[PDB]
């Protein structure tokens, strides 16, 4: 095998990125996301309780030692009183766990602040949803920019279209002229139908799905600049090597890796 | 894309019902059921450990307070009595650490206790198993009422049949007459074959599965009166508005939505 | 209810084996492996933390009891001796929280150490990945023994081939004659292409799959003798009812059953 080292290193890195229990959930399935978010919450609060209780167990042992020293010294005073003072100091030190270390709340807004995080909406066609779907990503603090990123993993089709509304004058009236989600979606379906690897039932299902609305499946807001998301999308569309890596394998891994690439970019490989 | 109120809000509510990792496992996959059951076990045991942690924290704080008062007032009868009262209260609080609370678990079993909750058996065809499956639902406290609910998901096919048996006279003998599961399954398969939207290879697998007994994939016991289960089984095959949400989407989403709709009737959406 | 009760018992045993959410992950999707690993880690952590909670709460209870007894007496040796006993028990239990004995070596492996276990690499064909996939099992302490086991569950074929390299003499020179993994893969694909039960588009995908290297999905490992893995693989190939039980059902459950039966020859079936 002539390509079992240079691209195998990147395959190992990609596998490491995909393989986790609280990161990169499946986009088209609320169940996987609900499992992963709860695993995150459980591990987080279990770690919090274990560290808090370890320090409080230290102080409970100190208090027990102080009481035992008092009992063993009564039957002289400073041998127990300084232990009690140290116990008071360490109890005060350990009891402050309300907002001691929550740095990931305010320091994580270095890239984007809260309520400005980009909105990714996940849609899918209603008759071949496992294979064909798309994301509609909306920007904030411009309120007029968005984009559409569509996938058909049955045939390995990737499509990207911006959706920005510009002021236009039709006659002596005005309008917000820019490609709309519905016509971009129908354009994607039309581009998918006239393709040489059509199953002869895949195309019929695409045509049937053309006349009806797509199926909503949720939204995923992440801490990353919208322009960075646009850069990652354009990177996914054109890079042949990224398409070779993230667009091969089991369909579940396909969608997981595609979400990972959209979230991170080219940093997932190497 | 463009739907003002109805379909959008119904799909939203359905997503919130399906956005939890506790309820509505995928019936086809016992691995997901095991994952969800273990997650439930971890949740319950950690809330028990949390209440024990709180009570242990209070008793440790009381002991440390007594020690600190002794240390800072050594160089107390009203304090000795209050310390005993606090210790007795904390011992009473920690006495119920037996976790013997079954009333909240049985609070929904006011009229539907165990061994009376209807059982549901999940079955699947051997060949196109991901798309075609069915439920055999058996009731208790009657031992005569049962039904069959079969979904072929790829073709959008739903079948409901009533397997209630009753006494019958056959010549000078008697029997328990009524529709039975085997012929119900065979008739459902026959109806599935004759749909016009086949695949000329799906039909081959389907008829090949017609000569093999179905595959048992587990049983489920839920806190629902069998009258409600029958009502939901009729509603899922009747209400096309319900089906347009439950029966449309990715397959893994679809089976969970079907189970949820059968469980809560029309409460999954709206 | 079907044909036999022994068959139903075997199926129930298999479903109980796969019922657990902590064992036998899906060999193709690393996300399931990550979720299962985090579940197992959380369960063991909660066991250890529950032990620690019991220890600390009982120690605090004993300390409070001794303090209350001393306070009541002040208003003999029983209070002094029990406090020393509690201190000794607490010290013994806290100092036993290392678990660094050589028993930990057998507490996880218990059969064979590191650099002595076989590793099973998982690959899948690039295009119809969720159906066709193979295991490359390479052992240790021989460095010249290995085997190949491939599955195509769309047309239901399983193939096995050893890749052992024996010393061979050709001319007046020597070579290490065995089987090339690429030859094994390509022969398997040639076997799959010429099956009469063809989809006429699956074959158009297999022929394309021939001329591209497969994707490396990971390398799992279980502490089992390599000869045992060979015997279990040849059991998967050359057994009838094992194939009828493992290779029929939903794809996810099928693959989980395949991995479980590779781990466990017939003990998985019961």
């Amino acid at each position: 095998t002539g390509e079992s080292y240079g691209e195998s290193v990147k395959q190992a890195v990609l596998l490491n990125v995909l393989g986790s229990g609280e990161e990169i959930p499946d986009p088209l399935s609320p169940g996987e996301r609900g499992i992963q978010a709860k695993l995150k919450e459980l591990e987080d609060e279990q770690r919090n309780e274990l560290v808090r209780l370890k320090y409080n167990d230290k102080i409970k042992e100190k208090f027990g030692k102080e009481l035992e020293e008092v009992y063993n010294f009564m039957n002289i005073k400073n041998e127990i009183l300084p232990r009690f003072k140290k116990a008071m100091d360490e109890e005060k030190e350990i009891c402050g766990i309300e907002d001691k270390v929550i740095h990931p709340k305010v320091m994580m807004k270095f890239k984007i602040p809260r309520a400005q995080q980009p909105q990714i909406h996940v849609y899918s066609a209603p008759w071949d949803s496992d294979d064909v779907f798309f994301f509609h990503c909306i920007s904030h603090h411009h309120a007029n920019e968005s984009f559409f990123l569509g996938f058909d993993l049955s045939i390995d089709l990737v499509h990207y279209e911006d959706l920005t509304a510009h002021w236009h004058a039709l006659g002596a009236a005005q309008t917000a002229a820019g490609r709309t989600l519905t016509e971009a979606y129908r354009e994607f379906l039309n581009l998918a139908i006239s393709n040489a690897f059509g199953t002869q039932m895949h195309t019929r299902r695409l045509v049937r799905s053309k006349t009806v609305h797509p199926i909503y499946l949720g939204s995923l807001h992440y801490d990353i600049s919208f322009s960075d998301l646009r850069g990652n999308a354009q990177r996914i569309v054109y890079d042949d090597e990224l398409q070779m890596h993230i667009l091969r394998g089991p369909i579940h891994f396909q969608r997981r890796a595609i979400l990972g690439a959209l979230k991170f970019g080219c940093k997932v490989l190497g």
